[PDB]
């Protein structure tokens, strides 16, 4: 069973840092294995069409 994605920590458009987290989070549904959303608002979800390609985000420490 493949592990869920990780939402890396980021800073939002209001300048606030959000810590990263492994998907699904403890009180997420078990199918919420994808880091979804936008670079400024990342969250675990189950829908491939909502996946965030985090490698392209600029507002995190990642390559």
């Amino acid at each position: 069973q493949q592990p869920g994605e990780y939402c890396h920590g980021w800073v939002d458009a209001q300048g606030n840092y959000h810590e990263g987290f492994q998907c699904p989070e403890d009180f997420d549904t078990q199918d919420a294995t994808i880091c979804c959303g936008s670079c400024a608002l990342r969250y675990c979800c189950a829908a491939a069409d909502a996946r965030l390609e985090q490698g392209g985000c600029t507002n995190d420490r990642g390559e």
